[PDB]
C-alpha cells in the first residue's frame, strides 16, 4: 500500500507550495515508518537531485524541523548525532547522556557504535573518556559497550542472591561506596536477572535500591544509577516520567520531549501512553497538546499515535 515515490512526489510539492505546505510534510512523514521514510528520502533525492533531508532543513524552521530531520535519520543515526551533541563544546548535557546510554539495548548501543565512527571518525567510547571522568566516566564508559549479559532461559538464583548481598554490602552497608561493585553488577548481568536481583535486594536492604542510590551518590553518578535502575526495573515508566517532567513546569524541556517521541515512536510508545495514562490521569496526549502549538504539536501528536 506504501508507495515512496508517490510520497516523495507529494512532499515535493508541499515544499513548493507557497509559504511551504507544513501540514502535509508532517502528515506524510509522521504517519511513516522510520524504513519507509529512508525510501521515501531515496526516491526523492533521484527526483530532485537534492537530500530529502536537506531540502526540509531549508524548508522547515523552529521545533518542527527538529522533529522532522529527526525522524529521517536511521534509529542509530538519531542516536549516534544527539550523543555527539550531548558532547559537544566544552562541558556536557549529563542528563541527555545518560538518557540515551542508560536506555539503550546491546543490540541498539553496537550500531550506534558503529554509525557513530563512521559519521564522527572517531569512536563513541573516546568521546565520552573526553567528555567525563571518574566514577561516572566508568559507569558511561561501561554501559556504552553494549555486552551485557543476554536475556537467558535459566533462572541463577545463587547468583541473583549473592548479586544483591554484594549490591547491599558495597553500598549501605559500608563507609562510602564500592562504586566499582555496583557498575560491574549493573552493566554485566542481564535485565531480567537484575530485576530479580532488585527484589531480592529488598530482603537484604531496609531501602530499596532507587532509595540506597540516593543515600550512597550525588551528582551525575547519582542520576546515570537512578537512570539505569528505572530503565531496568520498567523503561516504558521511565520515559513516561521523563516526558512529565520535560512539560510539567514552565515552558518545555523541548530537546527531551522531541528525542523521546522520535526514539520511541516505534519501539515501546503504546507502553510509555499506558503507564503516563494510569500514573498522571491523563494522556500523553493530553499533556502535549497543553505545551506545544501548532505543526509541531500536530507532528508529536501523531508520533504519539492517538489519545488516552
Ligand atoms: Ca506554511
Ligand atoms: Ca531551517
Ligand atoms: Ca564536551
Ligand atoms: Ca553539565
Ligand atoms: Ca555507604
Ligand atoms: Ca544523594
Ligand atoms: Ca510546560
Amino acid at each position: 500500500n506504501f508507495d515512496a515515490e508517490r510520497d516523495a512526489l507529494n512532499i515535493e510539492t508541499a515544499i513548493k507550495t507557497k509559504g511551504v505546505d507544513e501540514v502535509t510534510i508532517v502528515n506524510i512523514l509522521t504517519n511513516r515508518s522510520n524504513a519507509q521514510r529512508q525510501d521515501i528520502a531515496f526516491a526523492y533525492q533521484r527526483r530532485t537531485k537534492k537530500e530529502l533531508a536537506s531540502a526540509l532543513k531549508s524548508a522547515l524552521s523552529g521545533h518542527l524541523e527538529t522533529v522532522i530531520l529527526g525522524l529521517l535519520k536511521t534509529p542509530a543515526q538519531y542516536d549516534a548525532s544527539e550523543l555527539k551533541a550531548s558532547m559537544k563544546g566544552l562541558g556536557t548535557d549529563e542528563d541527555s547522556l545518560i538518557e540515551i546510554i542508560c536506555s539503550r539495548t546491546n543490540q541498539e548501543l553496537q550500531e550506534i557504535n558503529r554509525v557513530y565512527k563512521e559519521m564522527y571518525k572517531t569512536d563513541l567510547e573516546k568521546d565520552i573518556i573526553s567528555d567525563t571522568s571518574g566514577d561516572f566516566r566508568k559507569l558511561m564508559v561501561a554501559l556504552a559497550k553494549g555486552r551485557r549479559a543476554e536475556d537467558g532461559s535459566v533462572i541463577d538464583y545463587e547468583l541473583i542472591d549473592q548479586d544483591a548481598r554484594d549490591l547491599y554490602d558495597a553500598g549501605v552497608k559500608r563507609k562510602g561506596t564500592d562504586v566499582p561493585k555496583w557498575i560491574s553488577i549493573m552493566t554485566e548481568r542481564s535485565v531480567p536477572h537484575l530485576q530479580k536481583v532488585f527484589d531480592r535486594y529488598k530482603s537484604y536492604s531496609p531501602y530499596d535500591m532507587l532509595e540506597s542510590i540516593r543515600k550512597e551518590v550525588k551528582g551525575d553518578l547519582e542520576n546515570a544509577f537512578l537512570n539505569l535502575v528505572q530503565c531496568i526495573q520498567n523503561k516504558p515508566l521511565y520515559f513516561a516520567d521523563r516526558l512529565y517532567d520535560s512539560m510539567k513546569g514552565k515552558g518545555t524541556r523541548d530537546k527531551v520531549l522531541i528525542r523521546i517521541m522520535v526514539s520511541r515512536s516505534e519501539v515501546d510508545m503504546l507502553k510509555i501512553r499506558s503507564e503516563f495514562k494510569r500514573k498522571y490521569g491523563k494522556s500523553l496526549y493530553y499533556y502535549i497538546q497543553q505545551d506545544t502549538k501548532g505543526d509541531y504539536q500536530k507532528a508529536l501528536l501523531y508520533l504519539c499515535g492517538g489519545d488516552d
